[PDB]
């Protein structure tokens, strides 16, 4: 089999569509997601044209091997898609309608800057390489782009699935290449982060501040050091759910900042004890009373500054 | 091969059945389960009809390639099922009886609201896409729906395996699609959660309340902070067995609430010490004595409220 | 290709044998094990009869596709076995000798009641479904059932590999099925559980009992709470190696009981401090002295009772 | 099919090119990386030559089975590459232009000496074995070596992708083998290690040094022992992201050294308490005051020495 | 195709060789390793002999399907090897030279008795089953046994790769079987265990011994209990990198013994406090002073005894 010949000099237009059936396994660390979808293809092949009056048949069904089919690939996949051809239909004018159901693991970078209050645009890049006989170009049939109502991505809200209609046509290894960008817009369900990570982390921090209403050095050391260790556990827990980024994430910033608060609280607890031992408790009392206001106030202002810089 | 032609304009009815052989790997985090079953198919193909007398047989056995077979798929699968055809039998009137043994990983959302005292309805959606030649509709042969007595799903009780007899017929990319819903009802074996998570979590909380029979600030700080950290360990342990949900689970609610009890116990321990230092122990004694009753009472009432809201 | 025809009316007997080459990956949580074995099959197919004089050869060698082969399956497998035909030898009367080497992941439930001092009976169920032309039945050739001397299952002792000679013949979806039960008896190597989990857990418990020779409340709180937390770590460690069971395991029972001992030790430590503060140390001394005997005695008796209930 | 015959006695030159499409999964522990790329091949096959005039075609397309294709393999792969032939074009003189898209898991050793401030040279070794008919040699077509601009390796910066033009020709199993070295130069994005591991580890160490401004043995024991345990947690965390090396890594060196600082701080805390109890606090005071300067100074100098030895 | 016929009554000798290209994934817990190698086979097939002067060709290259090839398998593999035939060469006398490149996951038991100072002998067992026509026996061509210089097994030193030249010929299921033992000798790179596990474990133990220079019960309880818990963390860490063994490993023995030292240190700390409270500090002082010498001395002697028993 060979490509359909051009009537003039025009490139062959392959109309495409992706209909999402299943979305699963959005892996943050790997920056991948798995997809199960319909891929639809359409192009004119005049060699396949027939008479509907004499044939009595409106459509002809072909097996993939019987006809020429464009070699469509995904750019951002781990391995080549697992595909099963569903149908091939030819209209009397020779317009071919191809439909396959496929499954693939897609590589798509994620921006963790606003984590866990982040939104993402996942991409599925469709591609075709031109043949020596003729140039192949891709197009979007919007009537064949969509998603099943039941499509759910655990821990995410699916906003939209659209295609950028204009392909990116470019040369690669001395041939033309035609690339389409299918975009799946998602927003993270931040809910669970509140009772599981955020609030527990704030509770232990506030517990360390009870040391500002205590003169007992021994108890103070226990309060600040114990809660700091619990903070380390939360830091480790958070970093296991995320890849290593060349930038600060919102959660990372807060987690990092909280260490500074524990560090300064240890200095205060130390200074307080030192003055008490040096028979200067009135001074120690002034520092401790100031700390009761300073710590929550600086914590609130630093958080307002951070939220402002990140959102 | 082509579909059986319609005598009038009728859709082709494909009778289905699923007989479960094995159920395994119900993954809560992934919201998947693995299945090994028999899939049975039946439809009328007049072109296959024969005379028993002339042929000298009452049944005819074909190879899948020799005859037309409907392209039946599962909607909610990760990848296409691994299937092996067992038998194809034709009756004199062209009634085809198809049997395959398959294995598949099924995506089925889970409701964790009542975890670990939850029940689920797992779905296996069977689907067929109509052809240009004819419309294909699915039906349930109840005599061919069932499960082996030995079918066990580790950590779950299997209640029933039934099919919703009326298919959900709908248009998808200008073709009729016929969808059947096979339902596997299961209930979680909550037993082990009691000695492993629930009771240990209650024991550490009750241990934190012994601080209401102690005047020692240093010992109190140790009792409350240590038990809080152990509570954080249980919270982390629980959240590892579950996906992130945009709602509160029953266990999640209790775990979250217990933090508030630890937070208020730290306030009480702090207030008690502060008053003792300020030479007002009679007051501190009133707060501590009230706490001995208030803490267990509020804990019991809050749990009754939560159980009521969740069950 | 169709089944061999009956001389009279008898069912076709397929003689079977399983020879184990490798046993690996007994996964307690999944209740699976991997197997690499020889599957031997033997049946008479008179349509394959030949004259050694004419054909030259005394035994014919065939390719699986060239002849009829019974569709033998495993019941309790995750996916269909990976098999490679080693030989298909046909003798002059038409007796076929089939040999394949296969690998499979077998689902076989485990009884954890006596863990880690438990024994198991793993099953490999061989099955054949009857056809319309004729009924197929399975038999065991004991001369072809066995295991390699080097077969080792990490963490287990292999006792025996035998087959229940009588097949279970039954109706399934309006056709006969013939099922054979191959049994692999194993016993767990409990050795490592003693220095790794059992003894460390007993040491920390005995360490908490040193609080019965101390009047220091602060030190007592540290002894009992610290060792309790280490006990929680061991409980978590143990539960990670096991699935969730709707029953108590032997280890689970001991682990659970030890929590009660920690809970009562905290009560004793609290009661002792309370009386000391109330200027009644003589009483506190009576309770502490009784505790020195009561705790180890009740621990020993409770363990005798548990061992009796479980073994 | 057989190799192209030599016009004289020359070896057959197979021109190669690798164009990287995707780079993912650089696993430090496994010392592997996954690659998705174009592999281009070019060689002259006289037997396939044609006259453009009598053919009416300027180029001829073939199926891989129709013509002789060199058996090109990768040396450093886990399993053989998953490849899909994209195009095979033949020019009039019989110059073949082969293009495949492949995916492979590459084994490439990593030098962790400067971790996490390390750079690596990943290798992809292309190989061909000679035949009895003729010697097959590999060459690099520099015009066909490259990478997509969007190629991103999570946690790394990609510097260059070049090929060593001269192949390594040698005998292997009595046939000559022609090996090409494709080099991917990368540098680790160390950013995240600073707020996640480095700074938290320094904060806890500095917190242990507050014991040099405290006379309280009980509080000192708590400060030093608690922070040491948190240091053990960071040591464990770091070692989980790395394979076991027969050398010291930069991070490993610092982590190890910090243990010595904790060990000496415990000695100081012990010596201080001992002298205090022995009624010699003036002495203890001299040791403690010296420690306040000595600990940070020796820490800074040891770090300058280490950075010097490693960079 | 059928086997080559015997000239007299001799078994067919299949000469073998394994040349290691890659060694990776030595999994201690699973007792497996992955291998990528060349497998060479050689045997005489007279039915394939040809005239060198008449034919003009010195060697004939065949496709695997065109000729008879012995069915060679590996005994100790998880699944059948992934193999790709590289070349088949026939010399005039009919000597066949077969070469394939394969990848396999090999099951090979490991002796952990001396861990982490252990050495292992990994096995790759090659096997052939005889046919009815004739007996097939295996031999080693030492000229075709070896390994690439770049072969590295992360965390191990590769010593030698040799074959036991004499096959183990035995009857299995009424046919002869010929088995060859290929041995890969390796020694563990123990280096990293020293700064990561051994030294940190010794540091915490020595820190517990500072309690012998302290009269503070409260501080002593904190020193011994805290360090014991850190020892439990190291015990857990070590046991995660190892399978469960029916014997004691060297590291396991030391780890277990260290618990006894912590247990006796708690007794000493308890006895010391008890005597102090009973107004007998002179005695307590004798026990504490003896402990300062006894603990390190008994620790050193017990380690010399253990090293002697294990090495
Ligand atoms: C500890 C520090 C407190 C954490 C503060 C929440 C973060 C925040 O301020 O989050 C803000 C995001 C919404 O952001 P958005 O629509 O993505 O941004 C786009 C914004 N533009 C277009 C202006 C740039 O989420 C929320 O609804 C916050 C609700 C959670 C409250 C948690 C309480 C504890
Ligand atoms: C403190 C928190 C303790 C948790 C208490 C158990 C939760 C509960 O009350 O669970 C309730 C469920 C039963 O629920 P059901 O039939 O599935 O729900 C459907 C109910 N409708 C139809 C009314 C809506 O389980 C039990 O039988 C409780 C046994 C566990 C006891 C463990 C206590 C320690
Ligand atoms: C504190 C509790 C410590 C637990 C003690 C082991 C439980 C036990 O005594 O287990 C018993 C099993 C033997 O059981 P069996 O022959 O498989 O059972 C079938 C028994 N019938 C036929 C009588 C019903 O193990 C042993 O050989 C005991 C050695 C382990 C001692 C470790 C001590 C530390
Ligand atoms: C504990 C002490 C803190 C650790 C010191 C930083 C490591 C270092 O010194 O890092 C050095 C590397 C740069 O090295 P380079 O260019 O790869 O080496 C090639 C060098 N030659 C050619 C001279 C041999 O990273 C940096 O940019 C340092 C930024 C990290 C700041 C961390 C502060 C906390
Ligand atoms: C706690 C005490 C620390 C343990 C000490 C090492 C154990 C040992 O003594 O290890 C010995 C092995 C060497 O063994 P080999 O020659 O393979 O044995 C074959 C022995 N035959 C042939 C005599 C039977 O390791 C070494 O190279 C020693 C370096 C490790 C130092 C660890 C520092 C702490
Ligand atoms: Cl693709
Ligand atoms: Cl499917
Ligand atoms: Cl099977
Ligand atoms: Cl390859
Ligand atoms: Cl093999
Ligand atoms: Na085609
Ligand atoms: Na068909
Ligand atoms: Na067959
Ligand atoms: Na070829
Ligand atoms: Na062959
Ligand atoms: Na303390
Ligand atoms: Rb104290």
């Amino acid at each position: 089999v060979s490509p359909p010949p051009p009537i003039a000099d025009e490139p062959l237009t392959v109309n495409t569509g992706i209909y999402l059936i299943e979305c699963y396994s959005l892996d943050d660390k790997a920056e991948t997601f798995k997809v199960n979808a319909f891929l639809s293809l359409s192009w004119k092949d005049r060699r396949l044209a027939f008479d509907p009056v004499r044939s009595g048949v409106r459509v002809k069904t072909y097996e993939p091997e019987a006809i020429w089919i464009p070699e469509i690939r995904f750019v951002n996949v781990e391995n080549a898609r697992d595909a099963d051809v569903v149908d091939i239909s030819v209209s009397p004018d020779g317009t071919v309608q191809y439909l396959e159901r496929f499954s693939a693991r897609v590589l798509s970078p994620l921006d963790f800057r606003r984590y866990p209050f982040d939104s993402q645009t996942l991409h599925i890049y469709l591609i075709v390489r031109s043949v020596d006989t003729r140039n192949i170009v891709l197009a979007v049939d919007l009537e064949k782009v969509g998603k099943n109502d039941d499509v759910f991505l655990t821990g995410w809200d699916i906003e939209s699935f659209t295609a950028v209609v204009k392909p990116a046509n470019f040369a690669l290894e001395d041939r033309l290449e035609s690339k389409l960008d299918y975009q799946l817009r998602i927003s993270r369900q931040y809910f669970s982060y509140i009772p599981n990570i955020i609030l527990p982390m704030l509770f232990i921090l506030f517990i360390s501040w009870t040391a500002f209403w205590s003169t007992s050095y021994e108890a103070n050391v226990t309060l600040v050091v114990s809660t700091l260790i619990a903070h380390i556990f939360f830091n480790i827990l958070v970093e296991t759910n995320l890849p290593k980024t060349p930038y600060m994430t919102y959660t990372g910033a807060i987690i990092f900042m909280i260490y500074l608060f524990y560090f300064v609280a240890v200095i205060e607890v130390t200074v307080q004890h030192y003055l008490k031992v040096e028979s200067q408790p009135a001074r120690a009392a002034s520092i401790t009373r100031a700390s009761r206001i300073a710590f929550p106030v600086v914590f609130l202002l630093a958080n307002i500054i951070l939220a402002f810089l990140f959102f």
